[PDB]
């Protein structure tokens, strides 16, 4: 377990040294915090633009080098936009999930893509 | 049911605010219009080319962010692509069909792509 | 010199035969057509934006294959933005300048780009 | 004289619904939300990279279209860099700035590019 | 049955009016033009490679307006490409071929794509 | 000084080994060979646009590896497409230069861009 | 059988004329030689790296032009990349893969794409 | 002052963590490694085809980000290429700058651009 940003921000400690990638997880960070903020359809519409557009572009990625564990990682994300699409107000998943995911899933294709 | 603009043309409350969609759609105000003046393939071939690129220009606009409701948005508009290729002269039908396609269907997808 | 249409759009006696060209005129023909019905800001805009897009697009197209009469063809599209920066309201002169226009100075370059 | 958001991070308040447009302005809004807790080189090259780039890409979003307050914006944009470039530790001035930035001089493109 | 040029080379009559097109018929004209004055592997080689290029950046145009007649005419294309890889030295059908296609088949495509 | 091939055609002794560069070689050759066939408009239009496509490309590529031979190949090109603008008729002057221009100022380039 | 490199880096006979091909070659060349000096993760993430993205771009070049020996190929490359995702330290393999590879199978593809 | 790596090969004590850059690096190594070996046109062509490249992107790279220390190192490599313009065999001298050129002008703008 990694220790989860107050307010919920991206830091440097989730760089992954590619700065497109990291570009895209600050609006990650943002869309999470506005529904901490406020749960509703505009925040939820902005977080799943972001998100949805963050996955394909980082599978993108992931392809152009033929990455050995791309399945997986797609598997995860498959698995994060059906949780926004069936969205229960969960912010503490949502907080959690973004968290973990960069510093161990993300974290791996360092230096292979 | 939307009102119908005469002369058949485009008029900024069909503005989605994207502006490569809004161009497109001017497009296919005016293939509609030309059709209505005279019911030939010249008319044809231009609402027809100019509806199956934007169409699918969309279609890439709502891949990119993995919207949810591309497939049945995909669906909408190969029905119309299969109208256009089985054109009947009605006129009426592609002017109500586009109006109510528009502020109905694109209007959706504003602020999730 | 050549007829207007009425209404204020775009016709099949405009193709240029490039495709691209002849999508973005139409949408020169609407923005006329809407100042046409209000003079507003809202409808400037929008003719504003898509001849500038258009004015360099085509100017784009011209230098692609060094176009002998750019320079020309360059200072027609800056005089007309000019008169919409600093627009009168003259809508005659717009509705006659853009006919004009594609008839004499774009059909000039086909075959040529 | 807009209100600053505590935490200093973007809001749909600052939509300029260019979605590229808002996506790189969250990046800016991190970046001065990062030197807010750490004033250090790590902070300042993190929010200095986002903010040249962010700067090029509008600037030339800008130029698409052959924007008449080009010109003006740009040199808003140039001064700022310049603060960035010679740092005072001034958070206040950038927390402030960007607010302000966006919600008159980037609100004022809207429609027109 | 169209007139088979001598030389050889593709004339204005061929003209489809899409200039990137003309171009590349062009190279498929030279390439039937060098088998005929010597039926090696060099010349093969340099057809082939043209016409399947060609082949596909067609396909590709079909495809961005969603061209009815797609299917048909990539079928064409790929029985000439068996016809390539499985060479005879029949010069004298792939002259002919090339310009029955060009004249009969590319023509339909004009003003759809 | 090297030969002129009959019929103006290209052949495999002016490849370059750039693909693109060779395709649109192979067009300079056919536009010299219209003209000579019939010393029109329509045959110097498609030969002038050829031309000017193909120098500047050609120029992007020498500029993208920072070529040393770019202002004095340029100048070349400037010169011929000079002759084109102001046509005198003088076929046998192109044939010419096309065929040395080539194979001494474009064989120069091999392997460096 | 060619000769191994000693030291195992790219020469001049290895030249595809392809450039982009070529360059990317000599990372291929390099990802081996790290490896023969340290057989740990960090060389054979470099190496697996760029043999991926080599491979697919590759093969998109082969698909521009429908090159007839594309499923052969990209099975060759299949193969390797096999190998390098259960490496078994076996350098020496690796070194007599690469230049066989090179001089007989991408050999085989110059002038057909 | 670092060590000169000998075999004169790119190693991951050179990484920027910009795989495109790396990848480039790779290139330079290789150019200067074969002149080391002959003292070639052919050898030479290839340094300097790899450098006019390489230096160009890495300029473009700083430049969308407004890199601040641009113009000092875009003077650097300027120097460079004017080395290899006048080639003077001094294998020396470009394998001391390059080693010393990465590990301090391309290392400074990591993390900014």
């Amino acid at each position: 377990g990694f220790p989860i940003p107050d307010p919920y921000c991206w830091d440097i400690s989730f760089r992954t040294f590619y700065t497109i990638i990291d570009d895209e997880h600050k609006t990650l960070f943002n869309g999470i915090l506005l529904l901490s903020q406020a749960d509703n359809a505009d925040h939820l519409n902005e977080l799943r633009r972001c998100t949805g557009k963050h996955f394909l572009n980082e599978q993108q990625l992931m392809q152009s080098s033929q990455y050995a564990g791309y399945a997986e990682h797609k598997k995860a994300h498959d698995d994060f936009i059906h949780k926004l699409d069936t969205w229960d107000g969960d912010v503490t998943y949502a907080k959690n999930w973004l968290v973990n995911h960069i510093k161990t899933i993300d974290f791996k294709y360092r230096g292979k893509i």
